[PDB]
């Protein structure tokens, strides 16, 4: 089998893509955000605090003739931006671009952070990291990929994620089409639940590509690159008035300025993000000052390719017995 979605970006901004996921019986179609730096699958539900549902489609299992209790089993999740959320379980029927898994874990919603109510756009996440991070007490449960892989063509899903523009997830097949060039694969830890790989180097601009080590893990739910501080301020010393602001939280620079690209390395290949997408618009409605789409990781605890990166790329998540991660300009 083989599944294939579109993802949009939920504002002008690329500040997270939503891909339209089917639940239950008849379908209840949820927008959710595909994160391949978690693992649970959550939704805005009818069982959810009425005052923390602002304009999210919920789900209802109730309605679905499919959907069962998962007797006893409770969830509750933190993410690196502080946001939050738990509630109860049930299984149901998940379908993703065609293809259908049954019995698929569907965390139900009771309370959610200020963050997620304040975001009408996104009706809850669908995790695509390792199932040892899935937070379900006392019976851990597991991803839609994973409940999905042996059904597959290719045990593999890819994420090709557009600029300012929609793009798409498969999952069971590689486009041979959708990227320029070969794929080159990487090695994975799974050691920490996460896509964990190590670039090769970055350059910045026109400059010498510079031959250093860089773990990270490869997250669509996060927006930006995060990455260690001496690599940060070698990019933004290239923007003429850039500093960071500890009011702000991060790198600012003029709205006025044009953004040089940044190169990371996959083994001997290179990707390149060109300096537009690196632009984050304005820190505040009016503002001249804007903010970087490069920050620091230096207060998380590992470097995170997020979106900034993947969108400049198409990824291949494979999930083989060993893992490993494949990256093609595009």
């Amino acid at each position: 089998s083989t599944g294939s979605a579109t993802t949009t970006p939920i504002d002008s901004l690329d500040d997270a893509y939503i891909t339209p996921v089917q639940i239950g019986t008849p379908a209840q179609t949820l927008n959710l955000d595909f994160d391949t730096g978690s693992s649970d699958l959550w939704v805005f539900s009818s069982e959810t605090t009425a005052s923390e549902v602002d304009g999210q489609t919920i789900y209802t299992p109730s309605k679905s003739t499919t959907a069962k209790l998962l007797s006893g089993a409770t969830w509750s999740i933190s993410y690196g931006d502080g946001s939050s959320s738990s509630g109860d379980v049930y299984t149901d029927t998940v379908s993703v671009g065609g293809l259908t898994v049954t019995g698929q874990a569907v965390e139900s919603a009771k309370k959610v952070s200020s963050s997620f109510t304040e975001d009408s756009t996104i009706d809850g996440l669908l995790g695509l990291a390792f199932s040892t991070l899935n937070t379900v007490s006392p019976t851990q449960q597991k991803t839609f990929f994973d409940n999905a892989k042996a059904s597959l063509d290719s045990p593999v899903f890819t994420a090709d994620l557009g600029y300012h523009a929609p793009g798409t997830y498969n999952f069971g097949f590689i486009d041979t089409t959708a990227y320029t060039g070969s794929i080159t694969y990487t090695a994975v830890s799974t050691k920490q639940g996460f896509w964990e790989w190590t670039s090769t180097g970055y350059a910045v601009g026109s400059g010498t590509f510079k031959s250093t080590s860089i773990d990270g893990i490869a997250d669509t739910g996060t927006t930006l690159l995060y990455l260690p501080a001496t690599v940060v301020s070698a990019y933004w010393a290239q923007v003429s008035g850039a500093k960071s602001s500890s009011s702000v939280g991060g790198y600012v620079f003029p709205c006025s300025a044009t953004l040089p690209s940044f190169t990371f390395g996959v083994g001997s290949a290179r990707i390149v993000i060109p300096g537009d997408y690196i632009d984050f618009g304005p820190i505040s409605t009016g503002s001249s000052s804007c903010f970087g789409g490069i920050q620091s990781s230096a207060g998380i605890g590992i470097n995170i390719f997020g979106d900034v990166a993947l969108k400049a790329a198409f990824v291949v998540f494979n999930g083989a017995t060993t893992p490993t991660l494949g990256f093609a300009s595009k």
